[PDB]
């Protein structure tokens, strides 16, 4: 029941931010309306949350956890590229006659996205480190009733 | 009750992506007021979602399965228009002054689309396997019986 | 319990596109700010969702299936009225140095508007017809107890 | 356990149409920007929806059924002014080069009104009918008990 | 189990209004462009709301009726932080070309907001009084206790 | 099961705040278009509320109240920035010719500022005081049964 819940309440979530991100940023371009970057990474950023929302219809019907790697490294790229699209955003709106406030929104960014795709790393690493803990102590007890045995 | 849930968990997300991604869809044509392209692939992915908020309607009375395609494949469409759309925006809005950038839009669509759709390909495939891969260790199961029995 | 399920989830199905499409449907409208066209599908497409939302309202106190029909007639009104709505907007949006690309639009609208009132109607004609295979087989149940009863 | 989860539901829709139609209905008056109208209508809209809000705050602490009539009564208001709102937006948007136009969307506008009105004096008029149907078949069930006894 | 029910819920109603008013509210400024009026209303529209959703990120870890308090405060001053706010904008709105509409907004405004402020204190009233009523009712049950006790 | 809740509403709450407020605020910025304030505001706003929809994300799959730090942690600085946000679009808005007005935003700022970030403090220094008190209270009651156990 604790796995049911997990997936129910992922499966909401994930439609929650990819529908609504991509819309905003969707109205952000036509909006406002150097010059590659926006583009592409506007283009991406639907793209990959398009993805993900694909994920939630296949995922209904049903090798689990491999897509549950697709999911969360599609969402996680979708969070990626709406702050590296917000970024181009501040420099492109000002990039008229704010050209020097401009740069002030790229230079800020290099500080959070480093922590950000750092902090990943790190919590991705002590989850590395308990599942070899655990191999090692469940190997352990069984030996303990292997010698019990004879 | 699993399947219960799956239906009324995907009920709430149909409606989601499909509101939202039309309504976001809609607004981003009035703000920007090659051609036939963009008024072409709004109509039909305002179109395609509708018909997926009807299966929601239509699905809470009750070949179930047959529906189900409908709507999986209703909803995979909107996916690939919105994505289409976004493309088209890209290039119309920077259409004007801004043209040469358009074309990295487009370009850059082209990879993520073909992954998109070859994606699910796959996951079908494995599906169809799986399916008579069943078929083959039942009829087996059952022999064994058969042969025991007499 | 399976009932009670069904209101439950179709009551925030219901709301949700109704007040979503009405509301993006309305800035659609003062955005771009044939003719007759426009301003009566806009009036008439929210109108319709407002009926269903009130309906939202009356079904939690409470001829059950009557008012059932009253939601789901509405709700698909205003699916139809969106993807009119839509049609009518990109005509309207190009109409004035588009009205090339502008005929595309309606043109195309057509080919999926008659499918999606058609496939309405295929889906209710084997629904009336499974009423009607009940009330033979009813009947005939009925009929055997009947004859062995004497 | 019914009663509980009448109220859990209808809480979350309040809050969803009030918001999002309030929200909206703002916007759509500063993208704009007979005229006495628009403006009352419109403070009206926001008021009336904020008041079944509270109401929201209100009921989850809790004479029960009386407070239900004021969050009917109020989210019926709104539902009734935003379709007001939706009317005076073509009349007023159109007002400008449009004139001729705008004069559709109210025409059309009665009709609806009138059956959204009348629609619900119907349902309530055979709400009451039963409740003295219940009241006379109460009394009788209890007389012939009554009888018996003696 | 009633009472777990009641924070669930209104946690998601607190976010869905605080987020969704503070957003309309804030782009409405934006649209736009008494003076000090119309900036002071926004700033605290916009804090009230987020003071509420912070109240969200508390609770959950969570005397417990204290903080109750703040949220109902905090979120009833949003609400009638969100009338004002539209009441200012339907006068700043019309206030330049359309200032003989844009009075009504105001006058009918003092109408409904007596109403929204009055209406409260009489409920707040009524559950003084009961308070204090089940006091005297309380003590005196007991006290029949004490006596026969004797 | 009390633990479960918390968390699944959590994590609701978090994608709905945070998606909306930087979908918004995007928006916000979009539209009008200290200049350097307006511009970081804006980026670390959206770059800190993408951190917690992350975290929405590994918590699923889950040392576990370290992360929840920091979720509370970045969806609270959200608050803020958003909070200085809006600040920043008043006088911003106003800049150009309602200069004069544009002050009264910040000023008016900073008193719902000091006391939001200090009843943060006044809350958390109680629940810190509680921890000790049960930590005293702890020790004495097995300290009683250890004084009998003798």
């Amino acid at each position: 029941w604790r796995k049911l819940q997990l997936s129910r309440a992922k499966l909401k979530a994930s439609s929650w931010t990819s529908a609504l991100l991509s819309g905003f940023a969707m109205v952000a371009m036509v909006e406002v309306q150097m010059l590659i970057a926006f583009a592409i990474c506007t283009t991406l950023l639907v793209a990959v949350h398009m993805l993900a929302l694909m994920i939630s219809t296949c995922i209904l019907p049903n090798l689990h956890w491999y897509i549950e790697t697709a999911w969360a490294f599609s969402t996680l790229l979708g969070l990626i590229l709406f702050l590296l699209e917000i970024a181009i955003l501040c420099w492109v709106k000002f990039y008229d006659l704010s050209p020097p406030a401009a740069w002030s929104a790229t230079v800020v960014l290099i500080p959070v996205m480093i922590i950000f795709m750092a902090f990943a790393i790190h919590f991705y690493r002590s989850l590395v480190s308990h599942k070899y803990e655990v191999t090692v102590s469940g190997i352990r007890e069984l030996e303990m009733l292997k010698e019990q045995m004879e």
